């Protein structure tokens, strides 16, 4: 357990995600949308810490922060390990889906789904559109098919 700092840890985790991605120069180009969007979710999250509770965080709240932590580490963990051209080529070749944050985008919805419900029920604010569905990954596949053509140039040498 490590409250207080954890609050900011979440934001930073989601922020760097966008930096690490943009820093990369691979198929992640299309996935960049994820790292850029993830920032919109943490944006309002700050409102919670801003309140300045100055005490132990709510169980329900922490429960979402503890699980959400994976959404970040995982998101960046993908591109991080796939940073190596040889490491990314292995996946694309050993996988049909040309997406990095394929599952990351799905799981994220599961976590955000709760966080949002708590924000709309407590903060009573118009939380981002979390109720999307499988369509979320659908669009990712559409572009993933295109990028596949670009990755080709990387194959040869």
């Amino acid at each position: 357990g490590s409250p207080g700092e954890n609050l900011k840890h979440i934001i930073t985790l989601g922020q760097v995600i966008h930096k690490r991605c943009e820093e990369m120069k691979y198929c992640k180009k299309q996935c960049r949308r994820l790292g850029h969007r993830v920032l919109g979710l943490i944006k309002p999250l700050e409102m919670l810490q801003d309140q300045g509770k100055r005490s132990v965080p709510s169980e329900k709240l922490t429960t979402a922060m503890n699980r959400f932590k994976a959404a970040l580490e995982e998101a960046n963990g993908e591109i991080e390990k796939f940073s190596n051209r040889s490491n990314i080529c292995r996946f694309l070749t050993a996988s049909q889906d040309k997406i990095l944050f394929k599952d990351v985008n799905r799981k994220l919805s599961d976590v955000w789904k709760e966080l949002s419900l708590l924000l709309q029920v407590e903060q009573r604010m118009p939380v981002s559109p979390i109720s999307q569905g499988a369509s979320w990954a659908q669009e990712d596949q559409q572009d993933a098919d295109e990028d596949r053509r670009a990755f080709q140039m990387l194959r040869r040498d």
